C-alpha cells in the first residue's frame, strides 16, 4: 500500500482534476455552503497536498483522505445556526462522520433556481476569470446532484468551458451557445438521475445486486468478449462506483481512468467498437466507453440449452459456486438479447435461480427444471405490451398530453405525494415516449424499460425524503427489479380525503408572461396535479375543460397588457364559483 494517500491521488490525477474532484466532494457534502467558503477549503487542503508530494512522511500526511477532508469541512460545517443536524458529522469521527454526511445528502436541497443570465454577460464573467467561472458550475451542479457521477461532472466540466470558449468569440453569440447549453443541461439531468439509480442499488440493495445489473450491461454491450473479461470488467467498474457512492472521489476519478486505460489497451478482447473512443482525451474517452454502442454478437451462438439444462452437472455446477454460475447464465442470455432491457434479463436470470434452488433438491431435477426458458415467455412479453400500448398512445398524444394523461393518472393512485415530485417524474416518465418510442421495436424494450427504472428511482428518492405513502414506500423496498410492475399495479387510492380549495394555488400572476413556453407549461401541469388533488373524482371530460380555460386566459392576459386584473378577475372567478359550494 501507500505511504500517503493524498499525495498518491495528487500525483495520479494530476493538480486540476485534485481540486475540482475535491471541489465537487465538498459541495455534495455541505449542499448549502457559499462557493467562497468551498473554494478556499480546497485551496488549503491543495496546499497540504502539495507539502506531502514534497515529504510522504511530514506530520499529518499519512492520514486518511476523509480524515483530512472530513476536518475540513468541518471547520464551516460545525457552524449550526447557518447550517443545522450538519453539526453532528463534525461531532463524529471517520468513518462514521463520512456515513453521517453519506446520510444527509439531500436529494430535493432547499436551493434557488439556477437563473441563466444574458449569454453577454455569461461570455464577459467566462474571459474575466476562466478558472473560477468553471468552478462555479461545478459547485452549482454538485450541490443541487449530490450523487452526480463525479468523473463525469469532469468531463461534463470540460464541455461548457468548450462551448463557451467557442460561442463567446462567435458573430451570434446566442444562436452558438443557447442549443450547446440546452443540450448540456438535459443530458447533465439524465446523467445524475442515472447516477442517483446505480447509488440507490449499491447503498440499498447491495454490492450483488449492482454486479448482476454490470454483468447484464456489460454483456450485451460486450457480446464477443470472454466471460472471465466481462466478469473483470465488472469488478473493476463495481470498485469505481462503490468509491464514487461512498464519496471516495478521488479513488473513483483515479480507479476509472485506471479502468478506461485497461479497455483500451485490451481492446481485442472487449470490443470491435472502442476504437475511436479509445483516440480522444482521457475524459472524452472514459464518457465514450461508457456510451459505446452494443458490439455485433458473434454469428451462431449455441442456444443454451446444454449448459443451463440439459447436462448432467447443472446441479453441481450451481452448488459449488452460485453466483458465477448464475453469472456465466445471464452472460450468456445477456449477450444473445441486446433487445432486452437490463431490468428483464435480471428477472430471467431470478425466476433460473430461484428454479434452480426448487428443482436442485427434487428427486431426478433434469424433469422438474427441464421446462424453465418456457415460463420466461410471459415475463417477455409483459414489457413489450406495455411498451406497444405507451408508445402508441404517445403518438396519438405527444409528448405534453401524454405527460398530462400521467400526472392524472398518477396523482390518483397516490395523492398524498408533492406535487412538484408527480410533476417532475411523469414530465420524465413522458420523455421515454419521446426518447424510444422513436425507434424501431428491437431497441425499444432497453431503452423504455431502462428508462423507467431510472425514473421510478427519482420518484422513491424523492419520497423517501419525506415519505407520505405506505404503498410508494412498499414498491421502493421491495426490489429493484419489481419496481415498474409494483408501480403499474397500484390503484387509485379511494381512501383519500380531497384537498380543501386555495385561491392562491390556482391564481396565475403576469410574471408567468415572462417564462418560456416550457416553464409556462410546468406551472400548468402543477396547476393540474392540485385540481385532481382538490376533485379526484373528475372526469377526464371535466379536467380538459378547465385545462383549455387556463389555456385562454393565460393567452388573453398576457396580450391584455392592463394591470394584472385580467389574472386577478380571472382568479377571481375560481374563488367566486367554491366560495358558493
Ligand atoms: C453570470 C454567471 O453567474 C457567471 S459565474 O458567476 O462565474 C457562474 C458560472 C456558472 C454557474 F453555473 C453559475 C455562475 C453565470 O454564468 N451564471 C449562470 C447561472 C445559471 C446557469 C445555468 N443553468 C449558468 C450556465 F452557465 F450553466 F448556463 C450560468
Amino acid at each position: 500500500a501507500h505511504k500517503s494517500e493524498v499525495a498518491h491521488r495528487f500525483k495520479d490525477l494530476g493538480e486540476e482534476n485534485f481540486k475540482a474532484l475535491v471541489l465537487i466532494a465538498f459541495a455534495q457534502y455541505l449542499q448549502q455552503c457559499p462557493f467562497e467558503d468551498h473554494v478556499k477549503l480546497v485551496n488549503e487542503v491543495t496546499e497540504f497536498a502539495k507539502t506531502c508530494v514534497a515529504d510522504e512522511s511530514a506530520e499529518n500526511c499519512d492520514k486518511s483522505l476523509h480524515t483530512l477532508f472530513g476536518d475540513k469541512l468541518c471547520t464551516v460545517a460545525t457552524l449550526r445556526e447557518t447550517y443545522g443536524e450538519m453539526a453532528d458529522c463534525c461531532a463524529k469521527q471517520e468513518p462514521e462522520r463520512n456515513e453521517c454526511f453519506l446520510q444527509h445528502k439531500d436529494d430535493n436541497p432547499n436551493l434557488p433556481r439556477l437563473v441563466r443570465p444574458e449569454v453577454d454577460v455569461m461570455c464577459t464573467a467566462f474571459h474575466d476569470n476562466e478558472e473560477t467561472f468553471l468552478k462555479k458550475y461545478l459547485y452549482e451542479i454538485a450541490r443541487r446532484h449530490p450523487y452526480f457521477y463525479a468523473p463525469e461532472l469532469l468531463f461534463f466540466a470540460k464541455r461548457y468551458k468548450a462551448a463557451f470558449t467557442e460561442c463567446c468569440q462567435a458573430a451570434d453569440k446566442a444562436a452558438c451557445l443557447l442549443p450547446k447549453l440546452d443540450e448540456l443541461r438535459d443530458e447533465g439531468k439524465a446523467s445524475s438521475a442515472k447516477q442517483r439509480l446505480k447509488c440507490a442499488s449499491l447503498q440499498k440493495f447491495g454490492e450483488r445486486a449492482f454486479k448482476a445489473w454490470a454483468v447484464a450491461r456489460l454483456s450485451q454491450r460486450f457480446p464477443k468478449a470472454e466471460f472471465a473479461e466481462v466478469s473483470k470488467l465488472v469488478t473493476d467498474l463495481t470498485k469505481v462506483h462503490t468509491e464514487c457512492c461512498h464519496g471516495d472521489l478521488l479513488e473513483c476519478a483515479d480507479d476509472r481512468a485506471d479502468l478506461a486505460k485497461y479497455i483500451c489497451e485490451n481492446q481485442d478482447s472487449i470490443s470491435s467498437k472502442l476504437k475511436e473512443c479509445c483516440e480522444k482525451p482521457l475524459l472524452e474517452k472514459s464518457h465514450c466507453i461508457a456510451e459505446v454502442e452494443n458490439d455485433e454478437m458473434p454469428a451462431d451462438l449455441p442456444s443454451l440449452a446444454a449448459d443451463f439444462v440439459e447436462s448432467k452437472d447443472v446441479c453441481k455446477n450451481y452448488a459449488e459456486a452460485k453466483d458465477v454460475f448464475l453469472g456465466m447464465f445471464l452472460y450468456e442470455y445477456a449477450r444473445r438479447h441486446p433487445d432486452y432491457s437490463v431490468v428483464l434479463l435480471l428477472r430471467l436470470a431470478k425466476t433460473y435461480e430461484t428454479t434452480l434452488e426448487k428443482c436442485c433438491a427434487a428427486a431426478d431435477p433434469h424433469e422438474c427444471y427441464a421446462k424453465v426458458f418456457d415460463e420466461f415467455k410471459p415475463l417477455v412479453e409483459e414489457p413489450q405490451n406495455l411498451i406497444k400500448q405507451n408508445c402508441e398512445l404517445f403518438e396519438q398524444l405527444g409528448e405534453y398530453k401524454f405527460q398530462n394523461a400521467l400526472l392524472v393518472r398518477y396523482t390518483k393512485k397516490v395523492p398524498q405525494v408533492s406535487t412538484p415530485t408527480l410533476v417532475e417524474v411523469s414530465r420524465n416518465l413522458g420523455k421515454v415516449g419521446s426518447k424510444c418510442c422513436k425507434h424501431p421495436e428491437a431497441k425499444r424494450m432497453p431503452c423504455a424499460e431502462d428508462y423507467l427504472s431510472v425514473v421510478l428511482n427519482q420518484l422513491c428518492v424523492l419520497h423517501e425524503k419525506t415519505p407520505v405513502s405506505d404503498r410508494v414506500t412498499k414498491c421502493c423496498t421491495e426490489s429493484l427489479v419489481n419496481r415498474r410492475p409494483c408501480f403499474s399495479a397500484l390503484e387509485v387510492d379511494e381512501t383519500y380525503v380531497p384537498k380543501e380549495f386555495n385561491a392562491e394555488t390556482f391564481t396565475f400572476h403576469a410574471d408567468i408572461c415572462t417564462l418560456s413556453e416550457k416553464e409556462r407549461q410546468i406551472k400548468k401541469q402543477t396547476a393540474l396535479v392540485e385540481l385532481v388533488k382538490h376533485k379526484p373524482k373528475a372526469t377526464k371530460e371535466q379536467l380538459k375543460a378547465v385545462m383549455d380555460d387556463f389555456a385562454a386566459f393565460v393567452e388573453k392576459c398576457c396580450k391584455a397588457d392592463d394591470k394584472e386584473t385580467c389574472f386577478a378577475e380571472e382568479g377571481k372567478k375560481l374563488v367566486a364559483a367554491s366560495q358558493a359550494a
